[PDB]
């Protein structure tokens, strides 16, 4: 009788993200289908990878479906469309994977189980400058995506604070031709390009950059982290380095090791960050409901922000008083058509 | 030899805004063409009403043109595209008219001469509820515009805090057909619709709403404030109420009264908010340069944030330590094909 809206991009341009989160949520829900002795019903609502439809879905979840809570979205732009709707109506929301700070900032009811972009940006800035010796970087920003605009800003602040130099170019979600931007990019004689958009554009930029003769590093954020990156990119994304939340071979706590084996058994492949993050969004929400001891939405919201030492699939989850999780950045690299662990950057290493 | 980039939408969907700001900047520059004994050169850069091109223009202003400072943009989305570029490169920026808080938040080099949207939203929420007796409002949000998304949030927080009820619908910049949203809107039996987008969509929503038989209030924000609203809207925008920054008949201080007479002499019509705001962005920047006593960008940035008791065309300008101006909201109304003063809401009246 307890309903939880699951608001995800199951179709459209970033549909891989909805698939990956849903797979993890489904595993969690099969494991823990009830809370406080009541059956939990998931209400899956497809955003179609659109801002308007994310907003519409959240409006309907609250006005029509009368949900207790919301899990979603993935793209920061889409979570930003719905976070105000959740807050205005005092409906607890947990995003598995939106990293832009503004999702939770100034809100009580909206929280996340992942890191935020000041850290994700700073981490790649340090990695690039210190570990790769990159000094000249062309940063490609997707102007349509709040996630991209923010991450680029946070990377650039740190990279230039370190003494690096940057050139900025701009594109839109949906673009197929990056000739103008790559022409500007190459004239800067970069050591690396850093792309803060999502896998469809990252893959196409990478093919076009390599076709041009670019032999430097291609770097990206967590937007890269879908197997589709490799499916589209092929050889052009070999050696691509990206920040994300997770690598299955790094699983350490017992819930994380178990999630690897359960996911492997069902799917015949290693899980990825968004699988683990989906599982954690669900389990954290239900853990919070149990601590609240009732279905009072204000107490549930309060308890989400008191989550401490929680063994999650994606790591140990600690949620701060702003609704942001204290989590490590994982740097991964594409090698031979799959994803290898490269490094872990904990908050203190910066 | 001193160059100031003026980054405005001179063409595209919101071109009226660039025209109106430019007219005011041109008046200011003719009045005060030099600073610290040096000639000021304006570098006009057209954003074409696009996020990508706003970003490109700012990148070129800084990388290629080596400007001292930037005046612009108007749309919060476009100012948000460029504010990080200004900040990263320590180039002082003054927006005449972007109201979204995030433009200046967490930055030292970016400031504005206008109010911010927590106040603009709250002001219409109080006006609607207390003055118009509106209790049921359908809020139309343009999902593509950071300005709209923010203002809608701020209006709704205050309107519902007062006890009002809201239904949310969603559209995109460029849309021509609002039948789906108006159908949802009317089923809520609203006393008013409040549209937080720009004049092109506000006008079309208004025609379609009236054609449907809607006899309630149509309310909007400062996005309404272009004569094009009336040119497109006709009878359908009669009685439309909107928040803005200014009314020429309210001019009070001597710089504001003079600006009215100078603008009238040149153009044969009363000035509007964006004319006055353009003039003020320029005069405030030059006032700050004079107080700095040199072309040191850090000192100029510091002085912009110390502006106090400055007689501007748009009112007395006081800029806080966050780069936000303490300014009053003006409520105007369309009557007989022109704009009448309806009320002033000072910060304390809330
Ligand atoms: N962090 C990205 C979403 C994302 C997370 C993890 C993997 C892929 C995508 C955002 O906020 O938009
Ligand atoms: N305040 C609007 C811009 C605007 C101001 C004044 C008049 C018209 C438009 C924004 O931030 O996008």
């Amino acid at each position: 009788v307890v309903k939880i809206a699951v608001i995800l991009p199951m179709t459209g341009g970033i549909s891989a993200f909805g698939r990956m989160v849903w797979e993890g949520i489904q595993i969690a829900h099969e494991e823990k289908p009830t809370v406080l002795g009541e059956e939990v019903e998931l209400v899956l609502l497809d955003t179609r990878s659109e801002k308007t439809e994310a907003a519409n879905a959240a409006a309907r979840a609250i006005d029509k479906e009368k949900v207790l809570a919301i899990i979603g979205e993935v793209a920061s732009a889409h979570s930003l469309a719905i976070a105000p709707i959740a807050e205005e109506n005092k409906v607890p929301m947990v995003t598995p994977a939106s990293t832009n700070p503004l999702v939770t900032q100034g809100r009580k009811f909206v929280s996340r189980v992942c890191f935020i972009d000041p850290f994700q940006g700073a981490a790649m800035a340090v990695f690039a400058y210190k570990n790769l010796g990159a000094k000249r970087v062309v940063v490609f920003t997707d102007v349509e995506q709040d996630y991209s605009v923010g991450l680029s800003n946070f990377f650039i602040n740190k990279f230039t604070e370190l003494g690096g130099q940057v050139k900025r170019v701009f594109f839109r979600s949906g673009d197929q031709d990056f000739s103008a931007q790559l022409s500007v990019a190459m004239s800067f004689n970069p050591d690396a390009i850093y792309i803060t958009g999502y896998y469809p554009e990252i893959a196409l930029i990478s093919r076009q950059a390599r076709q041009l003769g670019f032999t430097g590093y291609i770097l990206a954020g967590d937007g890269a982290d879908a197997p589709e990156l490799i499916e589209i990119g092929g050889e052009a994304v070999e050696g691509l380095l990206f920040t994300t939340h997770y690598h299955p071979k790094a699983a350490s706590n017992p819930v994380a090791k178990k999630f690897v084996e359960v996911y492997k058994e069902k799917y015949g492949k290693e899980p990825a960050a968004l699988n683990a993050l989906g599982y954690d969004a669900y389990m954290v929400l239900l853990d919070a409901i149990e601590r609240a001891g009732s279905f009072d939405r204000e107490k549930i919201a309060e308890e989400i922000r008191k989550t401490r030492n929680f063994n999650g699939a994606s790591g140990i989850i600690n949620i701060d008083e702003n609704g942001d999780a204290i989590k490590s950045v994982v740097v991964n690299i594409v090698k031979n058509g799959s994803v290898d662990f490269e490094a872990v950057i904990n908050p203190d290493d910066l």
